[PDB]
């Protein structure tokens, strides 16, 4: 039980599946934020639920990831090969 983070069911956490999934990491030992369970991953995991009830779309998510944390954060295909 994480926080007040929550998913509505599974699909909102396939979502999530996505928003954490589809950021890259600049690591190529390191999934993303999504099970990376890192401090800092976590911090952004919390925008990926804001964007959630905001009405972000998916790219829309990761893009206000990457505009507002593009210091650590950036849109691109990850270290899936």
């Amino acid at each position: 039980t994480i926080d007040v983070l929550q998913f509505k069911d599974e699909a909102q956490e396939q979502q999530f599946r996505q928003l954490t999934e589809e950021l890259r990491c600049p690591k190529c030992q390191n999934n993303s934020i999504a099970d990376s369970n890192s401090m800092i991953a976590t911090d952004l995991r919390q925008k990926v639920y804001e964007l959630m009830q905001e009405g972000k779309s998916k790219k829309e998510i990761v893009d206000y990831m990457v505009a507002r944390y593009g210091n650590f954060v950036t849109y691109d295909p990850p270290l899936t090969p």
